[PDB]
């Protein structure tokens, strides 16, 4: 069933690109200017890989970025999938599976996040040190295939600590505050109310967003490394907390998407 | 996509069997349909006769559509409502909501019974809803958003009109009666909340818990209604020394809270309609 | 609504395979299966030959219903259980708690192994579960509700049942063994938390964490049993210092919080209500 579709989702992509990726890529909301950095082989339509969802979103291009970054052969999906879309979290995290079984070693993550730890500013670059998964659906939720992965995945470090501190390491050589911090997955779409963003913060959070964590539960099963960014594309205090409009995340986010523009060819020819 | 084609093989009906516009639209939660007494009605349409509405099969939601006057302000009012823990998808659930929008309504007023985990409430008070926490496990908005009906993703930083909250105090006040506000949490059920949940609600800030209303919400906000939200505290959840709930008591102190909103919402329609 | 025509059916067949009226239902959780061996057996039943029960998949539950004598207390234990995070829905994994009220049981004891958030529990502790926090994203109960099997809104001011809890402290005083009393929170699983999680459930109240267990209660809840639950402590879950846990570390600690259930359990047994 699953591992059969994996395969027939390679052995397609093969055809279309002799590569051999090292570094998974998945850009978020308003961060697929990220990709205009990749030397591209080629771009694959989802539609022409065996078992791929579409990209709706605004700012979701949808399509499958071959090629290399800094000599670095990578994959890149520029445009998600996310659950409120009303796709199920084994339509997420397909493409995670297909990464893995082209050989990548390492995913890469990026997402627009709300910043609620005070100590953020507006297009912060954060980078993921840990997760509270609050979606209401599993991606490993189902019969397990141990030649997948195991049946209770290990999750006391899903962020390679390696990954991070190389992260760390360029942001300061590039004189860029990152600071680290828990990223909150909740379902979406609506925005979160005042009473929520407080829970949240007294839940453990410094950022909120839609997706990733589905993504990241599915590249620890697979034993992918990870390495995760949030951009801060608003800011979420509830005793000081102004209506957000799509318009307003994305233009913070490009900002954002500067930033990871400048860090992550840095970074991956020191992680891979 | 074929949920604007089910709004209007529903609204069309409705208009065949009423001529109004209606300014409000309101819903009535668990011992509470006394309320709809209060409308000069024009008439009262049963679930089963609208295209696509649920049934309800709880005790005490009578399940009609009450459509009328109430002090000289057209207004639709669901005389029970439909709860996800029946087994109804909040698709369903928030149909109505969708429906009243079609027929005009600018506002959206919901009651609901709810468990007080704030200890300075009393039983049969009637708070004022001013903000919400959502722990249901689904939303009624997953899945693809029609731009023509709302944004994609609606803002919540004021779910609850300032403006409405701010009449329904006055009007309390006119009255003599003590309306504190506060935070509803929406909790799936059937089942009532365990010592230890009510502790961890109380630390997630809620003062109010029900099974009901969020979703709506939610859906009313996207539709761009405004809405005007009260819980009658009809059991206290002190965790310390709680006692058993039957739903019969929680009937008979939603009575009480009931005539209390009886008072209180013809006061107030006319200050914000 | 058919739920009950299921029950019979599987009730019937069972009946079919032994004619014991059960006092108690026994729930066998991952690497407990062993005090199965503790019931003077008349018959093991595999899940396979019952009408509408599942198949347990996980390492370590067996998949049989056992039937028998527990120092001289009828019983029907189920020999390994089923979880939400195999794909099933929570009406299949408490389907055999129904089928425990329709074979006549009165009390249900059930089991578990959880991870160990309250920093005061050891290794291989055997908790007394006092309540329950359920995380889950489905509720059993949910759907129609038939009154002639429990009610629409059940009560859970008290879950685990006062006087079952009051004896088995008794008993383990008595025997010499350390069984405190905590908080079980109920997540879907299947991948273990990570520390920022681990911290949450700690402020929300937690003392031991496990995927299981909290459905059955509640249905038992519904049911009108009465409920006994512990939870051996396989592994410890603290933030600051998490090391990596695998399946067969936490099958060796489950066996010996086995043991001392081993003990217990037929102690208490003959002293409950
Ligand atoms: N405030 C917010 N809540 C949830 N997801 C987001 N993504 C970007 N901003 C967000
Ligand atoms: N204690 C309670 N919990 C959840 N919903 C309720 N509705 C009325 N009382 C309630
Ligand atoms: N750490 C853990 N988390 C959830 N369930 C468990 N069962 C045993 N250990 C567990
Ligand atoms: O490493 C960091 O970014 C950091 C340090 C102190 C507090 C929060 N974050
Ligand atoms: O009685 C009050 O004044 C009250 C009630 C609820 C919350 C806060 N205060
Ligand atoms: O009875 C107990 O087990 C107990 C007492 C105090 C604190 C925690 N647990």
């Amino acid at each position: 069933e699953l591992k059969s579709r994996i395969d027939q989702a390679t052995a397609k992509i093969s055809q279309l690109w002799q590569g051999e990726p090292a570094v998974g890529m998945i850009l978020g909301t308003g961060l697929g200017g990220l990709a205009e950095q990749i030397e591209q082989d080629i771009a694959i339509p989802y539609s022409d890989i065996p078992h791929f969802p579409t990209s709706t979103v605004k700012s979701h291009a949808g399509r499958l970025v071959c090629g290399r970054l800094r000599g670095i052969p990578i994959v890149a999906m520029e445009g998600r999938f996310h659950y409120y879309e009303g796709y199920s979290l084994e339509q997420v995290t397909f493409p995670v599976r297909v990464m893995k079984a082209m050989g990548v070693k390492t995913l890469l993550v990026t997402n627009a996040a709300g910043g609620i730890n005070p100590q953020l500013d507006l297009s912060d670059v954060l980078i993921i040190e840990d997760h509270i998964n609050l979606m209401p659906e599993n991606p490993l939720r189902g019969p397990n295939d141990e030649e997948l992965g195991p049946r209770f995945p290990d999750m006391s470090h899903p962020y390679d600590c390696q990954h991070m501190e190389v992260a760390r390491q360029v942001a300061l050589e590039l004189g860029i505050h990152c600071p680290k911090g828990v990223f909150v997955a909740v379902s979406g779409p609506n925005l979160e109310t005042r009473a929520e963003y407080r829970m949240l913060k007294l839940m453990g959070a410094d950022v909120v967003g839609m997706s990733t964590v589905p993504e990241v539960l599915v590249a620890v099963h697979a034993g992918l490394r990870v390495l995760g960014f949030s951009v801060v594309t608003d800011l979420c205090l509830p005793d000081a907390l102004e209506p957000v409009e799509l318009n307003k995340i994305l233009e913070v986010a490009a900002r954002g998407g500067a930033k990871l523009a400048r860090l992550i060819p840095e970074i991956l020819p020191r992680i891979a």
